């Protein structure tokens, strides 16, 4: 029970990280660096 | 036999070069140069 919920929470954190990385993958930050 | 294999190897080298050039054709290196 608790083990399954903790594992699901870990996978949820991974999924959120994946979404954030996909959003940041635009690769426009380089331009900012240039500025 | 050996002639055909050598010719095939030459064409394979050409094909690999073509793939690498297609990959590098992104033309983003200019930005790096600017940096």
């Amino acid at each position: 029970d608790n083990e399954t919920l903790a594992w699901e929470g870990v996978m949820k954190e991974n999924y959120l990280v994946k979404i954030n990385t996909k959003a940041n993958d635009n690769s426009e930050e380089m331009r900012h660096r240039f500025r």
